[PDB]
DNA sequence: CGATAACTCGTATAATGTATGCTATACGAAGTTATC
DNA sequence: GGATAACTTCGTATAGCATACATTATACGAAGTTATC
DNA sequence: CGATAACTCGTATAATGTATGCTATACGAAGTTATC
DNA sequence: GGATAACTTCGTATAGCATACATTATACGAAGTTATC
């Protein structure tokens, strides 16, 4: 049809309204759903949907997380519905078997993971043990972790911070000012405050750093090996090094982790999103703030970042132990 | 023609549903069926008109509106998963269940809830069971005890097993709990009882000897005379768990009136709510309340509470200073 | 056309799925449109666009209302677009005058009137001016007007409320349940409870009154002559005679309404709602506490119904002075 | 007026609903207007030079447009207002409206991106708190000059009042009145929406009073109740009442930038805007002291006639009472 | 018995929520006009 | 006649506010309607 | 010249709201089955 | 033998929970890259 190959050169052009993410996700699912249709004689766009539904079964074989197949389908129909065609979703039999597939992991033991807290308490430590240290590295690496917890900002959004992005409050407590974050992307944006200690962490890696230079140089950058730091305007510190914070923080307090092969063994990104969520429900902060703190509108994810107390746990236990 | 197809891909995967929800599914048909073929018309596909009438019949019968929703809402998703026009998108049919979801709302059709097996409840209906050798006694007491202590719901009781209950350092039991039907669970995955309730629950272990195997269910059967059974195939039906709420309360305030009202007396959520509305009068947040019983449609939780002097609104404030 | 004469008379056959009030309007408003297009010679269905506007410009004229005239407009489109046919809003012709006529109007000075305040100090008065009087209807009057302050509920609701739907908090308040407002209609409802000093009017009204020998009677009632109520299960007391308890207890303390014709000229319907959120108001209330404190969810109207404290005034003049 | 529907290309029912639209042209504000024609006349001649039909505008045309009006560095809230006229233009003519294609759809979209990347961001009004107020009365409080006797009683009603300054310059001497107290009340008639949620009446502090008091006795502006409160003040210091015409809004926002280059002298290099008072900042400021001083929002609100509340938030949105919870956790 | 207190009709008009389309402001520069 | 203070008008770049939409309620003078007086 | 600290790339999977379409409880009552 | 205690299995009436949708972002082990030591 003329109107698909329209559509589709049409998004292909202006393919920079999307995610970077989302193409390369886009690709990928197309790339493999390419494979299965060739070594299996079928033809992959548009997709009939008793193949779709067939590639989807595969994928549970294969022992793909739930989430995963979801979105192999999820950009599948993405492909489609951007063309004008209709979707495989669309049809009761891809639609159907997605919610098997479902269902059928779930009850097989398979649940979805979730980032490993690093609460107020780690913080609280890794701040005594390199609170000292004059290492530039040793120095960065503490301001990053203290506006991770601070503020929960994801580690994209940290790594765009721009030094021109900050002021300060009439109080002298910094405001990071941010810009896109993953659900929101315009002019007005929001501004992320630090707690008067923070301030101080980030106070001592903009001077020792000297970032400050071109109001244009990024908040974080890179230490080499010889212990200085090369602020930079073009390029930023990867989420992977931020990562990388986070998973060293980790091992230098408890070593070398686990061989199971398992996600979230250590510290990761999202660790300290979770870690405040917990605190900040611990201390008994309302719904309305927790929302505003994390950038939240509902309540689902934090709910899900709950399971607090254990050991002598409280809520109930607490209050039966009158 | 096509549907043939369709209600076969349709059948071929019917796990893509609870078996809950397949039964209602059936439930519901029958019913339309019944109705169809006494008043003469074709039951599928169904044209809007006939259910536009069904449903002001469901109505007449004085079912709640709620059963109505889920009566016309089952006939869609035969329709849609069918490949057909669901009624729900004729203007016939949705001008009908606003007609009467308003003229049931005035006649005072009230949506209730069930009753709160509060605090001062699980001690009248201990101390009262406290003192008792009955194996079937000391059970339902450390149920009622566990119920209370986790907000849990009651076919979660019935799945739990001896494989999972553990130790604490100070002496308090953890209670794992797998398998469960939530992909992204808003709720918990380890609750812990108190001391009392860990005790209770100990007691009700020996005496059952459910220890001896693992995959044992820990709530099991117990026959007129007093002795434990034990299994690992099946499980304390919840319709059995509910009766041991609804006994507990006949025990201490009678039996039920004639007047077949619905929520007479302790029910499987009646831990929830009590639950619930005692952390409100501790002062535990709200968002603290809502990870004790699993929750996350806040809405509820406010339902559970909405009675107390806690929560009565700005406006007394003002008017008492 | 034939699928219009259908439509039309589906929509009037399950006509009790639209508000009673909104039906005594459809009609209110087709006769003065099919009079005014009987007698300048135009059509009346479909109606057409420029006579639609000649007809709005002739509501103008006559000098109704801005609000006013967006209702002819409006329930003229109501029955359009449910009879299947485009609506003569959306016809640019039609929509443009609209607009017209709002500045038009706007500019000349005529804007909306709003209920006169019915505030706590003016309860505290009413009060005290009949708290006494062991007369029946001065009872339950005083009591309508705590009910009225202290849930803000309108009036039609206050009117509907049976006495199987109050009940209590374990402290001694009242606990109305209210299941239909204009807002919601469902079987979840919400409840309003009253404070001790209103819980009491309220006690005394029932008892008094008598409407408490059978649950399912409305908890307000008419009173002869004489002195003795009437309850009933079938009868409300009608919101007119409400309006009319406000009218009185106003002339009871200020007398006379000045004839001039002008509305709102002394306490109505909505003199208690305006009233309690403007104490709300000045009290330092938040907004989401006002909110549910009269079912609503736009911080707006509650704004409209403030333009607070008139002379000294204050807030940014207590302010200046310190 | 508009551009030049062409004899050709405009044809038919657009030629109609284009003529009832001027019919009703009441229905939209002056300034509406205003900038409908500016982007007409701005889209029309970026056709002539790049040579393309100026309507209807074809959507890989509007397009290249939207592209170049990015190019030219334009703010993104700029580039939708062109947009947004381009398409009432249309649907208010009986066309489809350009954005209600794929192409100008994903433009806009991935423009308003790459832009929130650039580190693009709305900007706002500088305040004039109370302690600017405070400042700028104590060096005019002594000048017996007419025209700074009337901007330092312009400042103190736009501060105290936090009234708009289309507004300012519409008060007419018979709308003062006095209250018991010996402080004035200004009543605000005739606004444009049909639901003011200000307030019909303002009161002013007793000190303002004094001041809004000395401009009348100077400028002579009581000599008929129809004059409007503030008017010119010639190169040789007298006032000139009128009551056919008001001050331009103008030369109040000429009052705020004066004064402030009174007190930190000359501007600055770069184009930037808002680097001196406007005529929006004693709202922004008075905002704020009311923040800083435990207002409740509502009443706050109430005092400027706001009613979404996202703004008045964004204008104490760095103030220690707005930092957050995690914070006061951090810090107990 | 009739006069009253105390309560159905019809037209006019407010209320209810909010994304965004309309409506202000910002500000350099050009054009006016009464005064130095 | 010039030059100039102090505006007014303009036009284009942006910030900010309020309305169309689809009903649902109230406001209020008049009639009409019953039990008491 | 290496060795080493400190930092693209591809597949796999989590995160964002929430209205209403599933899901699960209610409960009378009819089948079960080892005890009394 | 017959009569239960204490449960199951059932079907229909109601309550309450969690997911589909369309992107957007993080996890992390491997391979590639660059100043320093
Ligand atoms: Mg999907
Ligand atoms: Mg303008
Ligand atoms: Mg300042
Ligand atoms: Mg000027
Ligand atoms: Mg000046
Ligand atoms: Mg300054
Ligand atoms: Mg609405
Ligand atoms: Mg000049
Ligand atoms: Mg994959
Ligand atoms: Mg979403």
């Amino acid at each position: 049809s003329d109107e698909v190959r329209k559509n589709l050169m049409d998004m292909f052009r202006d393919r920079q309204a999307f995610s970077e993410h989302t193409w390369k996700m886009l690709l990928s699912v197309c790339r493999s759903w390419a494979a299965w249709c060739k070594l299996n004689n079928r033809k992959w766009f548009p997709a009939e949907p008793e193949d779709v539904r067939d590639y989807l079964l595969y994928l549970q074989a294969r022992g793909l997380a739930v989430k995963t197949i979801q979105q192999h389908l999820g950009q599948l129909n993405m492909l489609h519905r951007r063309s004008g065609l209709p979707r495989p979703s669309d049809s009761n039999a891809v639609s159907l078997v997605m919610r098997r597939i479902r269902k059928e992991n779930v009850d097989a033991g398979e649940r979805a993971k979730q980032a490993l807290a690093f609460e107020r308490t780690d913080f609280d430590q890794v701040r005594s043990l390199m609170e000292n240290s004059d290492r530039c590295q040793d120095i960065r690496n503490l301001a990053f972790l203290g506006i991770a917890y601070n503020t929960l900002l994801r580690i994209a959004e940290i790594a765009r911070i721009r030094v021109k992005d900050i002021s300060r409050t009439d109080g002298g407590r910094m405001l990071i000012h941010i810009g896109r974050t993953k659900t929101l992307v315009s002019t007005a944006g929001v501004e992320k405050a630090l707690s008067l200690g923070v301030t101080k962490l980030v106070e001592r890696w903009i001077s020792v750093s000297g970032v400050a230079d071109d109001p244009n140089n990024y908040l974080f950058c890179r230490v080499r090996k010889n212990g200085v730091a090369a602020p930079s305007a073009t390029s930023q510190l990867s989420t992977r090094a931020l990562e990388g914070i986070f998973e060293a923080t980790h091992r230098l307090i408890y070593g070398a982790k686990d061989d199971s092969g398992q996600r979230y063994l250590a510290w990761s990104g999202h660790s300290a999103r979770v870690g405040a969520a917990r605190d900040m429900a611990r201390a008994g902060v309302s719904i309305p703030e927790i929302m505003q703190a994390g950038g939240w509108t509902n309540v689902n994810i934090v709910m899900n970042y709950i399971r607090n107390l254990d050991s002598e746990t409280g809520a109930m236990v607490r209050l039966l132990e009158d």
